[PDB]
């Protein structure tokens, strides 16, 4: 048969090639998320079709009726058979799916304009001049809604009661927000993401102090999928041999448009 | 019934405390994995007596015999249920046991013995013969070794990476052995071997054995990949899951991070 | 039975949250007190419903009339069963109310506006026209007052210390009048007055002020002598003692210091 | 009838002159305890027999006995009728006592040898190399055993298992041991102590840091005592008065053998 492959456009995750105007099927793609799921049918040894999930969404649960929306959701209701794609690992993410190894460490980082005034996360907390937001059905706004320390608390409280709304629609959105803002707005995402955007021109942004926690990308699969060892065994393979690796100096630093 | 819990002496992970003459059972030991025990025990009900295995190996295979020993191979075998211990994920280890998502991240790292402050106004500046890997391999007058029966011999036996494979090729001829049995040996080997060896081990415990008196050793370069530390499990077995997901939990409220800190940097000095 | 804490409207005290207008009982206030009485009823068992008095005073016995006034008078007939706020402790009201061992060290400082810079090569100087008590009797360039109806007002009028009595005595007889209704109104004098007013307030407010924007006024010298904030409670009640020993078990417990440190130090803006 | 006035030998709160030999009764005695007996006899309108508890113990419990030492067990065994000394107001003594408002406001301190390497007490508890102590049957070795702050359970757990015992039997052996151990001991004593001492000759002791907590002197009666009322009240008209101040100043400053 052929394997459904859900993924979100994302840099250096998943692009959508210079001509993929005249290019169909998996050619039209490309990326670190695009060579990995290569990677992966080649160990495997599957067929897979590449396709995009409808919502912008990473996935999460909606207000009060448990429904899983964007790729979490294309998982869980059969829309698809596997997601390679920067899916942080999180409780309630693994409670209704299975997820791999992770092939990616990350954390929580502050992304700024270009003294250091903001400098670590607690001086972001006990000054109210800047402003900061995250990404909507992420692992960011969960991650400070469900936290119990005083600090990380407080910030989600002042997140939530912010006039207007902080949060974005798509970290492409939250990087136009912060360069835009004229040093008023910060953008908390995955390190990875922000090294990404701060090797890249114009390099406005900068990421400033240390991760607040520290989290990874996983694979993931429907609950109880025959896939889930091949590709935990995949990844594992992958990043033994270091392949990962590679990949990852291939899509973050051997171009590096940017003086550094 | 009560969970045996094997785990192996590694600091700061496991510790004999100083009143263990009298001191028996749970409170005879300090340290990380211990306090992760009784986390780990506090989220899923249990009752664990926490043992060490007797080779004092994390695990890997025989020449020719095809038989798992260290705590690895222990724990196949039946005489364990879950190891939470310093235990390194790799693919030949999830093939025969079943590792949970990674509660601290690591990599390999260079030891070797600190140099004295190069004095040329009156600056006093830090240079070392060693910077990365690929100059360690070229060089021939500084040694390199591994620990025996580890993840990073195992990494570099099966490594096809050249610069890899050349540090491989080295170490399986070094004559005399440039393998060590513990930590502890290495680091000892690297201190009293005046710069003339380099020990191969991970970051964490490069950072812990640096930052603590006499701290004579530093490390060098960066780290040559990137693994984690996994509670191991048998195959099957009922536990699996309740302890993937309570190291998820630990991990999402910061009391790993709590721990790391309080157990790496609040204890240092110098 | 409920209980009714009565408080006065004190920053960081008892300061209304911002989203109040939609919110009911013991939500609508944030600050130390209101966190001060759910850790009293977290000790000792009620139902605690915070109150804010009519007339906003502290407390003071009119002369002549024979009646408290204030949260202390309003405690004194009845209508409050426990004051949880900076109420001082003093001889006068020991007398007609049961106080606790204090909760909060506090002295009488000035306020005064801060000056500008002294611009002489390249240092800046703090240079103060104003640094004790004495000084600010002997001069009358800078008028000086106190808070209306509170401790330091009756402290100034009933002291036979010669620089203090000298200071009661130019406050008595001023016009326009020194004196001033609430702390807020007192600080704005001093920041409008441009320099040619100080208040003699208590420390821990002064610092309060002083660590917060627009931070255009600073202390001077140090306190005039030594005094604490205590509990009230009615003569001859039952809650008495189980207060004494709520503050007693939260002194040594550290969580009145780390109470202080939070909404005192944590949120400097300046 | 007379009062029986239980007070320890304490400097500057009670000395015991220096022509004592051709003296008796009250007029042998010297120091700011004694001065403010002497106002509080006033005040109330009593007479009073200065005593000296048989053992230098402020007060606390032995092992597994609940008998109480010192002179709160000279307290609450009627040997006494009224304390007039340094003692702490503390959660357990309150139980069995009748604690005044504080006469004297005051903390736990650091004093050790005459910038510090060790400063506050985070530095103190981390560094193994410097050793501290307490004082045996007070209110600074209880408070540390009955805390549950880390750093302080921290200190506590080394002071406990110290070879040989670190605590001193008075506080004048203890400011014997810093000054005679060469840097090399440091004591946990009260503020106004250890500012006294370090305002005397020889000078060679200072103090560091802050103030772990702070805490205050009372004057303790027996529990449902006729005088506990009338002291509180003379306690409370002497700080309003300045009396209080002025002992301070007239014992701990007023002389001033020191060079600063
Ligand atoms: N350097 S990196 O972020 O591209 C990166 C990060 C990681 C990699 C591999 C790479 Cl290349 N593999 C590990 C996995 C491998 C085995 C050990 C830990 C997990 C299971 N996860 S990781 O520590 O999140
Ligand atoms: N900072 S650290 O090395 O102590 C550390 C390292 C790691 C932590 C948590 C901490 Cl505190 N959690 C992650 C886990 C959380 C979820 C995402 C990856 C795994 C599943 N693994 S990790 O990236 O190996
Ligand atoms: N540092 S502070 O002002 O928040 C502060 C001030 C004081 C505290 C505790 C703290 Cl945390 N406790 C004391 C009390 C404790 C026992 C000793 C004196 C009284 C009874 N009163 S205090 O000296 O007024
Ligand atoms: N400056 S001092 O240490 O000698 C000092 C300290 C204190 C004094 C008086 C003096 Cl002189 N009185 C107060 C008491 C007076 C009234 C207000 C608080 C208590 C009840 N306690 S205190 O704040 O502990
Ligand atoms: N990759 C993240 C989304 C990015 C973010 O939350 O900032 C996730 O899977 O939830
Ligand atoms: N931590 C490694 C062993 C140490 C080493 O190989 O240096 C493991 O779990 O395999
Ligand atoms: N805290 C004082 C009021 C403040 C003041 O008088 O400055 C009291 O309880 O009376
Ligand atoms: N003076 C203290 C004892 C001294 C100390 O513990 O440092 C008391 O009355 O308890």
């Amino acid at each position: 048969k052929t394997v459904v492959v859900t993924t979100i456009l994302e840099s250096p995750y998943v692009m959508m090639k210079k001509n993929h105007e005249m290019l169909e099927g998996n050619e039209r793609y490309e990326g670190y998320c695009v060579d990995l799921a290569a990677e992966i049918a080649k160990h495997c040894g599957f067929k897979y079709k590449l396709t995009i999930v409808g919502d912008g969404k990473y996935g999460a649960r909606d207000a009060d009726t448990k429904i899983w929306n964007g790729m979490v959701g294309e998982l869980v209701y059969g829309k698809a058979d596997i997601a390679i794609a920067p899916l942080t690992i999180t409780l309630v993410r693994e409670e209704v799916i299975d997820f791999s190894k992770p092939f990616m460490s990350l954390g929580i980082s502050i992304m700024i304009k270009k003294v250091s005034p903001i400098e670590s996360a607690e001086d972001l907390s006990k000054q109210t001049e800047i402003a900061y937001g995250t990404l909507d059905s992420g692992s960011t706004k969960e991650f400070f809604r469900r936290s119990k320390i005083a600090v990380f608390d407080k910030m989600w409280t002042y997140m939530r009661s912010a006039e207007p709304s902080v949060f974005v629609r798509t970290t492409a959105e939250g990087v136009a927000r912060v360069r835009k803002s004229k040093g008023k707005y910060a953008y908390l995402l995955e390190s990875t993401m922000n090294e990404y955007i701060e090797q890249r021109k114009p390099c406005d942004t900068m990421k400033v102090g240390g991760n607040l926690d520290s989290k990874g990308y996983g694979i993931a699969t429907p609950k109880g999928s025959s896939l889930g060892t091949p590709v935990n065994l995949a990844v594992l393979k992958l990043s033994e041999q270091g392949v990962l690796d590679k990949l990852k100096n291939k899509w973050w630093y051997d171009k590096g448009e940017c003086g550094a």
